[PDB]
């Protein structure tokens, strides 16, 4: 009973979280997941400031109100070559990655590793935070509050 959470650097508190190496997070699960990181879904303004500090990914993820990809460099296979905060307009499906915002993080680029999931609750799952440099932090618990997400 294991969940891997791959996380990035933070940029003005905003970071990306991919669960189990595939698009697998619902909107309800995303809010609960950021809450376990003492974080919230970023606002569009918070995401635009993170972008300005150096944040980009090549993966769709929830923010408050939309599903987006922050892009700095145009790449044909990432958000159809767009730059800026690219907003997903048309999709049949409901599961993506998520972004999270931690107000207590540093103001600009923070590429240190994430070493804790401070607000997860008691439960049976081995939850492993996997950093881009491969460093891992694991704990037994749960973060999903909606049964349909389990
Ligand atoms: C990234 C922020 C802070 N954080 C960390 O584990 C951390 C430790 N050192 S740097 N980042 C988690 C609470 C998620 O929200």
């Amino acid at each position: 009973n294991q969940i891997d959470l791959n996380v990035t650097c933070r940029y003005a508190g905003v970071f990306h979280v991919e669960k189990n190496g595939r698009y697998s997070i619902s909107r309800t699960e995303a809010a609960d997941l950021c809450q376990a990181f003492n974080s919230t879904l970023p606002t569009m303004d918070q995401m635009k400031l993170a972008l300005s500090k150096g944040f980009e990914t090549c993966r769709y993820g929830f923010i408050e109100g939309n599903v987006v990809i922050p892009r700095i460099h145009p790449n044909a296979i990432c958000a159809a070559n767009h730059t800026g905060v690219y907003i997903l307009v048309t999709s049949n499906t409901s599961h993506y990655d998520t972004y999270c915002f931690n107000a207590s993080a540093p103001p600009e680029e923070d590429c240190t590793s994430v070493t804790d999931l401070p607000n997860s609750f008691d439960g049976p799952v081995t939850i492993t935070i996997v950093n881009r440099d491969g460093t891992r932090y694991s704990k037994k618990g749960e973060y999903r509050t909606h049964q349909e997400d389990i």
